[PDB]
């Protein structure tokens, strides 16, 4: 298996890549076109990024789809035709780019959700086993097949999330890599936090969801523990509350459900690849942003809090009365803590550029490879 995974990005490759503190970097993204091929990402980044894992021991998988890149998985697999060309062009890539494996990253099978104007199909996710086994049949057992996957089973024909997942999920795919970040966010009442480990039925106006509350459906649905992979943020995300923050309120406080403001420098406006769409902000503050600015230490206009409930810190900024929900040392640690406890197969992270120089955040990640 793989211990510790590490997303970079294409548009955004890390300076320098700490080969020693990881063991399997995960190359985001392919984006699949209308006619199945392979789009979106930089042939000489990917060779060159293969090269330096493979003289250092290193494997790398390549990411399909991802936010963006999610509009043509369920047209490509409900037609046979178009799924036997995209089974052939996923296989060439293999080869040609010499990965040790892919990582499927459609958001989502069968959802109204992710990408407004996504292709769905009842037989979404069917489908996607079925394109693992074709992977699997034509690239064998060596080949590290992942998927990241949402906080909750893939959707049924009834767009539910599965409460019970065919037995060839399991026997076929590697590891399913947990996408416990983003849960709340501008849909909610309430502030919650980006990356909550635990999620208390007691809060009302946020996502009834965390990493436990994901991991325990996975398993509930028959994925075995070691097949599952936390995933975990090195950014935080910013909300407007609508009054401020003090030691009395704690973080689960109303906020404005208007527009997503803007988080650090990284948070460019931007719109979904479909007809019309507005361009909007993800709210996203990266951790170099974070350390650099001391939020920490309550500096830069931050009070820093903690909370038990999710174990992460939150942060507020009275100037444009921001709620900063984040990840540091002590949370990341708390979810590797509960990884090892409930016997995951590791952890991954998004994304590797994100970290500081010190890389603070992928040290607080090391106890998941020992």
């Amino acid at each position: 298996g793989q211990k510790l995974s590490a997303y970079v990005v294409d548009w955004d490759l890390p300076k320098s890549i700490a080969w020693d503190k990881l063991d399997h970097i995960v190359y985001a993204f392919a984006e699949p076109t209308k006619d199945g091929e392979l789009s979106g990402f930089t042939d000489s980044q990917l060779k060159s990024v293969v090269q330096e894992a493979h003289s250092r021991g290193k494997s790398i998988s390549l990411s399909v789809g991802g936010w963006t890149g999610s509009l043509y998985f369920s047209d490509l697999l409900k037609s046979s035709s178009s799924f036997d060309n995209f089974v052939s062009n996923l296989v060439d890539v293999v080869k040609e780019y010499d990965l040790d494996g892919l990582n499927l990253d459609w958001e989502y099978p069968n959802s109204p959700n992710g990408v407004a104007c996504n292709s769905k199909d009842e037989n979404d996710t069917a489908n996607y086993l079925k394109l693992f086994k074709a992977l699997r049949e034509k690239l064998g057992s060596k080949t590290i097949l992942t998927t990241a996957v949402p906080t909750a089973p893939f959707n049924d024909e009834n767009q539910q999330p599965s409460t019970k997942l065919d037995d060839n999920w399991a026997s076929t795919v590697d590891a399913f890599y947990i996408m416990a970040y983003d849960v709340n966010g501008i849909r909610d009442k309430n502030a919650g936090a980006n990356a909550p480990l635990y999620y208390s039925p007691k809060v009302t106006g946020v996502e009834p969801t965390s990493g436990n509350d994901a991991v325990k459906a996975w398993i509930a649905a028959g994925i075995p523990a070691e097949q599952l992979v936390l995933g975990v943020p090195f950014y935080g995300r910013v909300s407007k509350t609508l009054e401020p923050i003090t030691a009395s309120t704690g973080l689960y406080v109303p906020i404005s459900q208007s527009s997503q403001i803007k988080g650090d420098s990284t948070d460019e406006k931007a719109a979904d690849p479909c007809p019309n769409a507005v361009a909007t902000y993800s709210g996203q503050y990266i951790w170099r942003t974070i350390a650099q600015e001391g939020i920490a230490r309550n500096s830069s206009g931050w009070v820093t809090y903690w909370d038990d409930i999710s174990k992460t810190p939150y942060a507020y900024s009275f100037s444009g009365s921001k709620v900063l929900s984040f990840d540091d040392a002590a949370s990341l640690q708390d979810k590797v803590d509960y990884a090892k406890k409930q016997g995951l197969g590791g952890v991954m992270l998004w994304s590797l550029e994100m970290d500081d120089d010190e890389n603070t955040l992928l040290n607080a990640l090391q106890d998941i490879r020992k």
